[PDB]
């Protein structure tokens, strides 16, 4: 399975929030979320093939392929009576969106979609990595903020991490549509989140998601940098819960 549980539901709550990680993300990046349950829904994290319990798989290079795997898994494993919330940050927002598209089309009625810190699908990220050589690729990763300069000094760490990171970044950068009219807008209620000082996704880049979403609130600004979902977890979960009161009741 791609999904790993982080929180069980508590206090009689029936909702299930499924989080799609950013490029290069893995379970260790979300350990702070396990330190403390911040809302009563069940919470699961999606694992990209190639790491964690899925180390034996080759990493995928397509957002829509990842979304197909996830949508099939959720259709098989989530009761139609469970209020399902799909969330994603950066690359994960693209997967969450495409997963929501498949589930909505199949008649499965996700209760909410949370798009965080990601440019819209008819745009490109202002920072691009896939065309760069290893040293320049790593410098960009370090600048983003989730990578140690120790990676540069160990060719074995580079030989392990670069195939994974390059697969993820190729997937997220090659994901692009010429215009929002390539498919119908999604009707699942949606929340857009961005970071006050997120250097990777400006307010304008996130706001452009309104081209793709018929029932949408935001952007709602969380004070923080690109890693606000983790570093400002309390604010992140507060905004999710506040905006989907139906799902949490």
């Amino acid at each position: 399975a791609m999904c790993i549980p982080l929180w069980p539901a508590r206090n009689g709550n029936t909702a299930h929030l499924v989080m799609c990680p950013f490029a290069g993300g893995s379970s260790s990046a979300f350990r702070h979320w396990q330190a403390e349950q911040l809302a009563d829904c069940a919470l699961s994290l999606v694992t990209w093939p190639g790491r964690d319990r899925l180390r034996h798989l080759e990493p995928l290079r397509s957002i829509t392929q990842l979304a197909a795997l996830l949508a099939n898994e959720l259709e098989a494993s989530v009761s139609p009576d469970t209020p399902l919330l799909l969330a994603g940050h950066a690359m994960g927002a693209q997967v969450a969106f495409e997963t929501c598209r498949l589930l909505e089309q199949r008649g499965l009625a996700p209760q909410g979609l949370i798009i965080s810190g990601c440019h819209a699908p008819h745009l490109h990220s202002e920072r691009q990595l896939s065309h760069r050589d290893d040293a320049d690729f790593i410098a960009e990763l370090i600048d983003i903020g989730g990578c140690s300069p120790e990676l540069r000094e160990n060719q074995e760490l580079m030989s392990l991490f670069l195939p994974l990171l390059r697969a993820d970044f190729y997937a997220t950068e090659s994901y692009h549509y010429d215009s929002p009219d390539v498919c119908p807008p999604l009707r699942t209620p949606a929340l857009l989140l961005c970071g006050s000082h997120d250097r990777e996704a400006s307010w304008q880049q996130v706001d452009a998601w309104r081209q793709w979403l018929s029932h949408v609130t935001g952007p709602v600004v969380i004070d923080g940098d690109h890693f606000y979902p983790i570093q400002q977890a309390r604010s992140f979960f507060t905004q999710i819960v506040r905006h989907f009161p139906h799902a949490f009741s």
